Order: structure tokens, then sequence, then C-alpha cells
């Protein structure tokens, strides 16, 4: 059973846009860049909202990595603990997807936490979903495509 | 409502020198160098107090990034927790303003602490400011220009 | 007395491939290249196993290094606590051997953790063996060649 | 009043060899170098002992700066806490001197804990002085030259 955020907020403009202002050292920036495109799509194929890439200033969507206390009130810790955290659709940090730098990252070739599913469970929280219950469901809080339940849910907060 | 340190220390010739000692690799040094003057400037224009950079040896107002200890008795602690320290004016460690390289600083153009708003804070306590009541001052507990409760604060104390 | 893992999972195949994924600052490629081989050829002397070595994609023996969540349920926890972990034969994670890049290691000419040591140990899990009685063991719980312990046990798996 | 180490271990030998073994992103190498050698000669002019540098292999006094475990049971963790140890002469790691990378190290030019200053300290462990209970020692357990009661013991033990 899929879940959204309590009092269910969602973008309701028809474009939302997204940044991506920092980058990690596990990756080149444009495999960050693919992933994170291709995770937007996932969710973006199954609901009438349209992404537009920004590279500069802000954008609804900011995303990147950090290492420790970083602007809002859910610092990171250095290695283990938190993994990474997203905040669900609303001005400001509403929408911002951050990842914890002092983790090892990996597009799959390598040792790490594969960034395409934690992009895309992330993003997910980004759009306004909440963790499932089905642990097939990309949401499901622990842990390659959406899956019913994952549809499901968008497609009911979008619709 | 504005408070001031114990026994209400301040600076009390007519001109206090400042170095910054260390950078980030966050931010360009001569960003950091900019900020920190428009953060001094900030409280310099309420008072008659004027401050001369420096840039070896010892100033009045030692400015700073470090990792772990760093040789006064408030180790930092890696990524998170505390993130910056400042002491009331005196000799010595007086009037330092450290800052915990290991979180993620921006001039705002990025994801991380502001830098500006950390450092005019911090630059407070350097010259004796103590934390606020009010939510509005720069020198509250948490978080551009200084709140009408800085202003008096700092010029009671100069005034 | 040597162990092995409960249920007594072992490599059950003639060939088993290996693949050293992450390096560490601390030495240069060639030498824990160099180190993993002697490490697997004093276990590989004693039984009826062949190794061979893969440089890219996924292999058995999936070996590197890495700081803090790396993919698995165990997360490193950067410098000091846990320095590195291993598993038992078996399909995906079985067989892997991760390091915490966050220690200091050395080939023996520095200041560290000696890596051929180290790297023997881990590798003895990653073909089966678990933690010795015997502080002779190279598979003793705590910290050049194997033991008779090693020896009996390792052959007594495979056989 | 000063102390030793129980059993009152000292180098025997009339020629003990230090090595330099790592050093610190914080300092240039030869700083660091230049500060370990008036560290010991501050010890040495009070006793008939002689330091000899060698810049490879095994010295009797191993120093060097390290993060996380390191080969010994005193693993460093990180930023604070511990900062640095050093062991009373005897074979192996007696007599070395070990420095936690993840703190902040200076000259004297910088913010930082002043390296001469700690390695005095630690050298003086490495040569079997205790803590002093006497606050102008520089063996006193917190924190230029060498106190009446540093000298007093370290010639009672030479001696
Ligand atoms: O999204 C963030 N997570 O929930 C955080 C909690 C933050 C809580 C939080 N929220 C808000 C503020 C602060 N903290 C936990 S996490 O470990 O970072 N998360 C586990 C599931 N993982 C998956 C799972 C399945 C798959 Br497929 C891929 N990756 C994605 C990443
Ligand atoms: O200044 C230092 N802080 O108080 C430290 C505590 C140190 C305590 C301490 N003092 C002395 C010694 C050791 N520890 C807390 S902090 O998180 O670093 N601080 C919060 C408020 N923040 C703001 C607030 C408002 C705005 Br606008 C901008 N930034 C500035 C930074
Ligand atoms: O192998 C891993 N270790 O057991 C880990 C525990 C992981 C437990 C674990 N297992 C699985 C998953 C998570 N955690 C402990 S360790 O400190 O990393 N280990 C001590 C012995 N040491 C030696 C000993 C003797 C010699 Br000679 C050389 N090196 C090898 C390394
Ligand atoms: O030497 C090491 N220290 O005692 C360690 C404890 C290690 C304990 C330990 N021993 C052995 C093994 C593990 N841990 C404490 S320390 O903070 O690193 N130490 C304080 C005094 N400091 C001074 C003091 C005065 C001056 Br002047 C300059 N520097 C030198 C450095
Ligand atoms: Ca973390
Ligand atoms: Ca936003
Ligand atoms: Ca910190
Ligand atoms: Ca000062
Ligand atoms: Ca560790
Ligand atoms: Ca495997
Ligand atoms: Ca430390
Ligand atoms: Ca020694
Ligand atoms: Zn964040
Ligand atoms: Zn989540
Ligand atoms: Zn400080
Ligand atoms: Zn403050
Ligand atoms: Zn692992
Ligand atoms: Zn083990
Ligand atoms: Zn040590
Ligand atoms: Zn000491």
């Amino acid at each position: 059973g899929y879940s959204l955020f309590p009092n269910s907020p969602k973008w309701t403009s028809k474009v939302v846009t997204y940044r991506i202002v920092s980058y990690t050292r596990d990756l080149p920036h444009i495999t960050v860049d693919r992933l994170v495109s291709k995770a937007l799509n996932m969710w973006g194929k199954e609901i009438p909202l349209h992404f537009r890439k920004v590279v500069w200033g802000t954008a609804d969507i900011m995303i990147g990595f950090a290492r420790g206390a970083h602007g809002d009130s859910y610092p990171f810790d250095g290695p283990g603990n938190t993994l990474a955290h997203a905040f669900a659709p609303g001005t400001g940090l509403g929408g911002d997807a951050h990842f914890d730098e002092d983790e090892r990252w990996t597009d799959g070739s390598s040792l790490g936490i594969n960034f395409l599913y934690a992009a895309t469970h992330e993003l997910g929280h980004s759009l306004g979903m909440g963790h499932s219950s089905d642990p097939n469901a990309v949401m499901y809080p622990t842990y390659f495509k959406l899956s019913q339940d994952d549809i499901k849910g968008i497609q009911k907060l979008y619709g």
C-alpha cells in the first residue's frame, strides 16, 4: 500500500523545474545528470507533469550532494547512518533532494549505493510520494522499474 | 531581547584588527574575504569601532575554518553537530571565530549553510553580542540585514 | 579450533572469479592487486579451487574499499570501529570482501593496518572460513603464513 | 610532580633511532621534520642519549600521522576526541608516537593544535615520561621550554 504526505502536497503547476546543484567525486557529473533525468522521467511518464532542467540559481526541485550541515534542519552525519532525504512538494526546501557525500555512490560499475535506485526513491518523495508497505515498491522504506503500487500512487496524486 | 556576554566584554581600542587565517574548499578564498568584510561592516556601520584587515600573524579577531581539535577547548566534531563558535572580546582566543570545515558552506549559489549569515552571527559574538530572544534578530540562537534588536544591542554596548 | 559458516557454504565450481573493484589512496593500485593475489594464493595452494581475475563488471568475489554505506546492510562508520567485513560463499554479496577507506592501510612500509594480513583473513571468510579459537590462526578474531589450524580448516571444507 | 611509566622503562642503548613515517597535509613535510628534531633535542640536551634519524623501514621511535585504525590497539576516531598517543620505551610499538590526521595541526602560523608543543609532550612519553601533576610541565595532561619538573624527571630516569 502506497502512501503520500500528510495533506497530500503535490506540484500544481504544469511545469516543475529542477537543478543538480552539487555532485559527488564518486561519479562523473554527466553520469549524475543522466541518472537524475532517468529517475525523473520514470515518474514523469506516468503523470501530466513536465520537468525542466535549470543549471543555475533556484529551481523547484533542488538536487545535490552535501557533507554535514547544509542549510536545512537535517544535517548529514558522516559515513553511515543517514544516507539521504527529500522534502514533499512546496516552496523553498519543498521538493529538494539531498544525498550524503560521505557514503559511496555508484552507477553500477563499482561498489556503492546504486544512485539510480536511490534517486528514483528520493525523487518519488520530491513529487509527493511517501513510503510504501509493499516490498516490491521503489518507495518501500528499505532497499529496474516502478512497481504497480508506485504507479497507482503517483497517478492517484496527479490524476 | 538582545543579550551581551557576562561582564559585558567589548573591544576598548579605537581599531580592532582581524585576519582570515584559514579557508574552505567549498568557496574561493576571495569570496570568504568579501563576505567577512561585509559581515563586519554590517556591525561596524552602527558603532564607533574600526576594523583593520591583516593577512599574517596574530590579529585581534582570528577567523578561520578548521577540522576537529584546533587549539582551543572546543574541538569540532566532524559533519553535523557543532557548526561554529566564536569568543567574546578579550585577549588571545577572545574575539576569534571558528567554523567547522566538515560542514558544507555556500555563498548562496549552491547547497550549504549560508556563510554570510553565519559569519554575521558569529562576528556578532566576536564583538560582544550574546544570543537574542527575538526571532527576527541575526543573534537569535537558531536559523538580509541587522534587525532593530541587533542594532539596539550593539549600540548599547558601544555607546 | 577453526570454524566454518553455518551450513558450511563453499564455492562449488572449479573456478572462482574475483575483481578488485575499488582501491585506497593509501597505496598504489598495483600493490593492492599483488597483495590480493598473494592472499588468495595462500589459501589456493591448499585446495582444489582456482581463482581467475577479472577487471570489470561482476565477479564471484568482489573486493574493494569503501566509505560509509556502500550497497549492503553493513555500512562503514568512518575512522575506527568497524574496519572490514566479508561474506561467506554464495551468490550476489556472497564472497565479497569490503575494507573501510576511513582507516590507514599499509603494505608494511608505513603506519597502518597491514593489508596483506587483513586481506588474507578477509579472503578466508570469502572462501567459507569462520573465526578460529586458536591465537596462532590467521582466522583468529583479532590481530607470515597460514597456521596448521587454517590449513586443516580450509582442507576440511574443500576436501 | 613528574611521573614515569610503571616499571620505569627507558631506552638502554646509547643511540636511539627515529623515523617520521607519515605526514600531515596541514604542513610541509620539512616543517614536521624540523619540529620533530627540535622536540627530541629539547629532551636530548638534558640526557646521555643520542638520536639518529632514519628515513625508511623501522626505527626505534616511529613517528607519524594516521586516520582511524592504523596497526595498534588504539585506533583514532575522526575529528575531536583522541588527538594523539605515544608508547613507553620498548620493542615494537614501544616508543612510537602517533598523531590523529583528522585534527588541524599548525606550526604557529595558522589555526590548529601547535605541533611543536604536542610533539614535545608525545616524545616525552616516547622517552619514558608519564604525565605530571605540575601545570607548568610540558608533561601536564592538558594544554616554550621544558620546565624544571620535566628536566628533573627525565634526568632522574636517564641518570
Ligand atoms: O528517501 C529517503 N529515505 O527515506 C531515508 C530516510 C529519510 C527520512 C527523512 N525524511 C525527511 C527529512 C529527514 N529524514 C532513508 S535512506 O536509507 O536514505 N532510503 C532507504 C530506501 N532507499 C531505497 C529504497 C528502495 C529503493 Br528501490 C531504492 N532506494 C532510498 C534511501
Ligand atoms: O555562533 C555560534 N553558535 O551559537 C553555535 C553555538 C556555539 C556555542 C559555543 N560558544 C562558545 C564556545 C563553544 N560553543 C550554534 S550554530 O548552529 O553554529 N549557530 C546557530 C545560529 N546561526 C545563525 C543564526 C541566525 C542567523 Br540570521 C544566522 N546564523 C549561527 C550559527
Ligand atoms: O574479517 C572481518 N573481521 O572479522 C571484522 C569483523 C566483521 C564482522 C562482520 N561480518 C560480516 C558482516 C559484518 N560484520 C573485524 S576486523 O577488525 O575487521 N578483523 C579483525 C581480525 N583481523 C585480522 C586478524 C588476524 C590476522 Br593474522 C589479520 N587480520 C582481520 C580484520
Ligand atoms: O600524549 C598523549 N596524550 O596524553 C593524550 C592521551 C593519550 C593516552 C593514551 N596513551 C596511550 C595509548 C592510548 N592513549 C591526550 S592529548 O590531548 O593528545 N595530549 C594532551 C596534552 N597535550 C599537551 C599538553 C601539554 C603541552 Br605543553 C602540550 N601538549 C599533548 C596531547
Ligand atoms: Ca551519513
Ligand atoms: Ca524546492
Ligand atoms: Ca560539526
Ligand atoms: Ca583574539
Ligand atoms: Ca571504520
Ligand atoms: Ca559475490
Ligand atoms: Ca581524533
Ligand atoms: Ca618502536
Ligand atoms: Zn538536506
Ligand atoms: Zn524514503
Ligand atoms: Zn575553536
Ligand atoms: Zn551564536
Ligand atoms: Zn560491505
Ligand atoms: Zn574475521
Ligand atoms: Zn597508534
Ligand atoms: Zn600525554
